[PDB]
């Protein structure tokens, strides 16, 4: 029932020597919380201050105890008391007082379910507000990648919680320096070294954060100390990545033997600067130039023509001839029926229009300035329904860059492996009808690339390499607001190659409604789990009426094996005859569904599927049935 459970500290007194702190618990309407039966004080500790345990040393939290001891007041306040507070005689009213306040997951009395709940807040030695803080990150970036409300690798949901048990004291009483959360931390998404006893090399971690500070690091009005990734510069959190200096030895680095000198010569100006200017350099070098593009259907010839017009950062037109020498790719990769895309993948008509400064011969610019292409394949177009008038036309491409600067395209040859020489630019999407009609667009009210971009950044330059110029994804190609007038940023151009027919095999589910779910759920489990809400605003059930077969394996001969599109759809990460689905593939049959069968049965049956008779799937619970 309880959806979220707020806590507050709303009295701290240390009228009695060891502090009673007061809780009060609310629900999502403010409603008093009675009965919690998991409430604790995980930490109470207070702020040695900066440079007190010597010249350039952070600031560190001195333990004092916990407590499980309180009183239910009845009135949805909870007051703590300590049997053992402070057993190492430390307190000091002076410092800064923080307490940890953690209500575990679990159920009411009356049977009410109860979510986790974890913070802190921080007082004087009185109880009164504090004088001074150590508040550099929030909890809120650490759910930009990891489940919010699930525990981070152990112990606890929130990093306030992790910063207040992996304190240098800590890590001092385990001789384990590198267990310091402000050295932990960088370690376990940094693959310079291993951590934890198995020697785990953060590969994933390295390829997603990338060492970029500004994920965590956020400059922030209610963080006073947010500018200490810069500002406090220390052996012991520098080494967490810079793993093969010995400031003791001069190994790597001059000999240093304290923390004294640290900011003397790294300024807080360079050590911001030199570890986020590439990001910076390469947002600029997108945010320069865009595209926009037009499509039109010749009604007799029925081909396609796309027509590019590049703009600077003002949206003034820009002769795609005065910068062609710089533009590395440009791609146009077209298909026809955005909710059922009909081409599948070797039907596509695709060409690299411009590769490192050269003009394919089938591509021109016009005396406008834009670029012109018309396709070759045959598009099909009205040959499958309403939904096939319509043809969709992605544009991805990229221009040659060195050290944060546009260059010439020197090497006709440049196979694009080299990521450091180009830059992805900002992709677009152009639409056209046989028919002269308004064109169909595919839903995408369900997922878009702002779920996407809190992993991956907005500036993903998606497909980057030897295959493609890399996409970034942005409002030009957008078509649709959400209820709030923000312009949703769709991926349904990706559908032009992840197609009902797959990709260039028949064996990788390349159709879109599958692929993200496979990459994902292979290679992002530990971040995503079964936490649909990761990517999904909702689902759009009603999308499936719009749908066909869909490709879900390769037959032995290396043709197309194809499902009913929700069986493909649910079956990407419940495999039919694995531990994962409890229904048969003769079951599934029997609710109207092919599995694994012909392209033609699949069709056939693709809306034969009685499957939400039963399955009633939210984005809170997907699981959910009648
Ligand atoms: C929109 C819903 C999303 C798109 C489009 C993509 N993602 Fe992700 N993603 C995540 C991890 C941890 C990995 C694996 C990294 C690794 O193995 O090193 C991925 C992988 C991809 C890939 C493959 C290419 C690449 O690694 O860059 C693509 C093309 C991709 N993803 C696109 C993490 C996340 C994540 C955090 C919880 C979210 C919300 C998403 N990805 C969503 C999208
Ligand atoms: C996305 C840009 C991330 C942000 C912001 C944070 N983390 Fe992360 N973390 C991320 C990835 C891709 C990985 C590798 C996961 C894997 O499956 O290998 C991690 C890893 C961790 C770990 C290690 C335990 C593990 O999952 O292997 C911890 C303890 C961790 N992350 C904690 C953490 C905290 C506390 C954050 C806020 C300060 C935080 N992460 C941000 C991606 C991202
Ligand atoms: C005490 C109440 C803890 C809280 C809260 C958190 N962690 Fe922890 N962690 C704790 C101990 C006692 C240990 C073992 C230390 C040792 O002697 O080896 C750990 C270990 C980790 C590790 C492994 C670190 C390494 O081996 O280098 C990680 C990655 C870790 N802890 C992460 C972590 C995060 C993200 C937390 C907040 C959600 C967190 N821990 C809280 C004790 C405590
Ligand atoms: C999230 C995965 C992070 C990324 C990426 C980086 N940092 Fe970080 N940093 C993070 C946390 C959760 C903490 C602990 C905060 C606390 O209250 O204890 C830190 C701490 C630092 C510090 C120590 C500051 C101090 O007062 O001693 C420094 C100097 C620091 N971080 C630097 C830093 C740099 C240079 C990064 C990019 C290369 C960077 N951090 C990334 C979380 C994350
Ligand atoms: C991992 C999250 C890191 C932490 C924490 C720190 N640094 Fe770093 N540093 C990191 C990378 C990936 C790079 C290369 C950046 C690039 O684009 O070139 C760096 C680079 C430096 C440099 C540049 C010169 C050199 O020889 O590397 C300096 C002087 C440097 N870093 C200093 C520094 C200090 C003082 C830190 C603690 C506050 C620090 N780094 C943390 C990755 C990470
Ligand atoms: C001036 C006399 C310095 C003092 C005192 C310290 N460092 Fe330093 N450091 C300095 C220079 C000129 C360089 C090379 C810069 C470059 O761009 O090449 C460095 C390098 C580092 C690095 C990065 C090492 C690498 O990437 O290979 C780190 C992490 C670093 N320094 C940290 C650091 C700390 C924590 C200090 C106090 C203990 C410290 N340095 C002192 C110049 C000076
Ligand atoms: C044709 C020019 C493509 C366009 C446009 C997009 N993708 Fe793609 N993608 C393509 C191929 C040939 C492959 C490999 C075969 C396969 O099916 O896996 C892929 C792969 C992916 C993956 C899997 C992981 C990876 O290999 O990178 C994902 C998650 C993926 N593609 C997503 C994706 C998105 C979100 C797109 C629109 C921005 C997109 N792709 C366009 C071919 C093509
Ligand atoms: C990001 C990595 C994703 C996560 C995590 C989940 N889904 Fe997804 N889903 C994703 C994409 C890119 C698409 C395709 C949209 C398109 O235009 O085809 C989907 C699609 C679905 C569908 C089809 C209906 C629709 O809304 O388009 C369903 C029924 C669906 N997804 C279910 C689903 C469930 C149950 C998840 C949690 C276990 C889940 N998805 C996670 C991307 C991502
Ligand atoms: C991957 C992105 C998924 C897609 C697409 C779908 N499901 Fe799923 N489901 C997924 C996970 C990780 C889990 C948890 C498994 C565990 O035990 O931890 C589930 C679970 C279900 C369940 C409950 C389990 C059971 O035995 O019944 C149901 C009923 C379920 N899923 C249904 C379902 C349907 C109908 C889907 C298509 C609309 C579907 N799932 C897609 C991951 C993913
Ligand atoms: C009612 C008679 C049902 C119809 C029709 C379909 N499904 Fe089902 N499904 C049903 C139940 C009662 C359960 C188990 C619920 C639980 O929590 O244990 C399921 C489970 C699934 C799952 C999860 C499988 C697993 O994790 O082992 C999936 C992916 C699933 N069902 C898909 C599905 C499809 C695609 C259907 C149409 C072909 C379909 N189900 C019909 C009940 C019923
Ligand atoms: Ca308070
Ligand atoms: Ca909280
Ligand atoms: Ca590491
Ligand atoms: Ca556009
Ligand atoms: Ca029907």
């Amino acid at each position: 029932s309880i959806q979220t459970l707020n806590l507050d500290i709303t009295k701290v007194s240390y009228e009695n020597g060891a502090p009673m702190v007061t809780v009060f618990a609310t629900n999502e309407a403010d409603m008093p919380v009675i009965g919690l039966a998991n409430l604790e004080i995980k930490k109470a500790l207070q702020l040695i201050p900066e440079g007190a345990t010597g010249p350039g040393n952070s600031a560190n939290w001195q333990g004092l105890g916990s407590s499980k001891s309180y009183v239910d007041n009845k009135n949805g306040s909870y007051t703590f008391k300590f049997d053992a507070f402070d057993s190492n005689k430390v307190f000091n009213a002076q410092l800064t007082q923080r307490f940890n306040v953690v209500s575990a997951a679990g159920k009411l009395a009356d049977g009410t379910t109860v979510p986790v709940a974890e913070m802190v807040e921080d007082f004087d030695g009185q109880g009164n507000a504090p004088q001074y803080t150590k508040n550099i990150v929030s909890h809120e970036v650490c759910a930009s990648c990891h489940v919010e409300g699930e525990k981070i690798y152990h112990q606890a949901t929130e990093v306030e919680t992790c910063i207040s048990c992996h304190t240098q004291e800590f890590a001092d009483g385990r001789g384990k320096p590198h267990v310091a959360f402000s050295h932990l931390i960088h370690n376990v998404h940094n693959a310079n070294k291993a951590w934890g006893k198995d020697n785990k090399i953060p590969t994933v971690a390295q390829n997603i954060v990338q060492d970029n500070c500004q994920v965590c690091h956020v400059e922030s009005d209610m963080l006073t100390e947010a500018k200490n990734w810069s500002r406090i510069p220390t052996m012991e959190v520098c080494s967490s990545c810079h793993v093969d200096i010995d400031f003791a030895a001069g190994k790597g680095h001059s000999q240093q033997l304290d923390n004294s000198n640290c900011i003397a010569c790294h300024n807080s100006d360079w050590t911001a600067e030199l570890h986020t200017a590439k990001t910076t350099a390469t947002k600029n070098l997108i945010n320069q130039y865009g595209i926009e593009t037009t499509s039109t259907i010749n009604t007799k010839t029925k081909a396609a023509t796309i027509s590019v017009q590049v703009v600077d950062a003002n949206g003034t037109a820009v002769d795609l001839k005065t910068i062609l020498p710089k533009v590395q790719r440009l791609e146009i990769i077209t298909n026809v029926g955005p909710n059922n895309a009909t081409l599948g993948y070797s039907g596509k008509d695709s060409i690299f229009a411009i590769k490192n400064g050269a003009l394919d011969p089938k591509a021109t610019i016009n005396d406008a300035g834009k670029l012109v292409y018309t396709t070759t394949k045959d598009l099909k177009l009205g040959q499958n329904g309403a939904d096939s008038d319509t043809a969709f036309s992605f544009v991805g491409w990229s221009m040659c860059s060195s050290e944060g600067k546009f260059v010439d395209c020197a090497d006709p040859a440049f196979d694009g492996v080299d990521v450091t020489k180009y830059t992805g630019m900002k992709a677009d999407l152009a639409f056209a009808t046989l028919s002269g009609k308004a064109p169909s667009t595919r839903h995408v009210d369900s997922v878009n690339m702002t779920a996407c971009a809190n992993c991956h950044t907005a500036e993903f330059e998606i497909h980057k390499g030897k295959q493609h110029a890399g996409f970034v994804m942005t409002e030009q190609l957008s078509h649709t607001q959400d209820a709030n007038g923000k312009a949703i940023v769709g991926l349904d151009a990706c559908v032009t190659c992840h197609t009902p027919d797959g990709t260039y095999s028949f064996a990788n589910r390349g159709a879109l409604e599958l692929k993200l779910h496979k990459k994902h759920v292979e290679d992002a489990y530990g971040l995503i789990g079964g936490n649909c809400a990761s990517c999904h605003s909702d689902f759009n059930l009603e999308s499936f009426k719009k749908k066909g077969a869909l490709n879900t394996a390769a037959a032995a001969d290396k043709t197309g094996l194809y499902s009913t599109p929700i069986t493909a759809t649910c079956t990407t990460c419940h495999t039919v005859g694995s531990q994962y689905m409890v229904h048969t593939k003769e079951t599934l049959e029997s609710f109207g569904a092919v599995v694994d069968g012909t392209k033609d049965d699949a069709t056939s049956a693709a809306q034969s599927e009685t499957c939400f008779y039963c399955h009633t799937p939210t984005v809170a619970d997907h699981t959910k049935v009648k």
